[PDB]
């Protein structure tokens, strides 16, 4: 039970973007860098073009998806509106549509509160059907693969291996073989979902996992179960 989760996860995949740490996707005067999993979490045509391989109103569309908010005027309404036509964007093209009725001549900053949620679901469904995910993490025989924008979104240990100039490349990352699998798996799950799933049985491995993984937040909260 962590309801900030998807909300600091958001704001970490925001500021990835804007020092263009893991993104493998950029859009032209104006260059826009972006992460393909987190345009597929937010459109379906992103996520159709990018598992299978310039437009004035982009700008807003992409900051929308990073911040939850949406920024229109008079100016670029049509502009906002055809894009996100285009790419399917429900959200947008209705805020797009409330902007129009008022009419014109008013500006609108609008802020989505359930975005970031809807965006770490997605991210989790991408995760379960082994879409865009670009890392497999080798924890002792087991195989997990996730996205390497989430993982150094949460974990400080991630953050370090993805900006390390000999391993930022690689497509599989080895974790000690002491690390408990399932421990991992714990982690890694609550990562996409903000569901720490905690068992008697699982608690130690769980919370050095998360000490090894630089999680101090679930780290506390291991220790408040042991304690309640």
């Amino acid at each position: 039970d962590f309801p900030q989760h998807s909300q600091h996860v958001l704001e970490q995949l925001n500021q990835q973007r804007q020092l263009g740490l893991l993104c493998d996707c950029t859009f032209v005067g104006v260059h826009f860098k972006a992460h393909k999993a987190v345009l597929a979490a937010c459109s379906e045509y992103f996520k159709m073009l990018f598992v299978d391989q310039n437009a004035a109103g982009l700008g807003q569309v992409l900051e929308f998806m990073y911040t939850a908010k949406l920024s229109l005027s008079p100016e670029n309404v049509d502009d906002v509106l055809a894009v996100a036509t285009f790419l399917q964007m429900q959200d947008i093209i209705t805020a797009c549509h409330a902007l129009k009725s008022l009419a014109g001549t008013a500006d609108s900053c609008i802020q989505f509160t359930r975005h970031a949620s809807d965006v770490l679901l997605n991210l989790n469904r991408l995760r379960s059907r082994d879409i865009l995910t670009d890392v497999v993490i080798v924890v002792s025989r087991e195989q997990f693969r996730a996205h390497k924008t989430v993982l150094m979104a949460c974990s400080g240990l991630f953050y370090s291996i993805f900006t390390d100039q000999l391993k930022c490349n690689l497509s599989v990352i080895n974790l000690d073989p002491e690390i408990n699998p399932e421990g991992f798996c714990i982690l890694l799950d609550f990562m996409y979902t903000s569901r720490l799933n905690l068992r008697e049985g699982n608690i130690m491995a769980v919370m050095a996992t998360a000490m090894y993984l630089q999680m101090e937040h679930v780290v506390d909260t291991c220790r408040k179960f042991i304690k309640a």
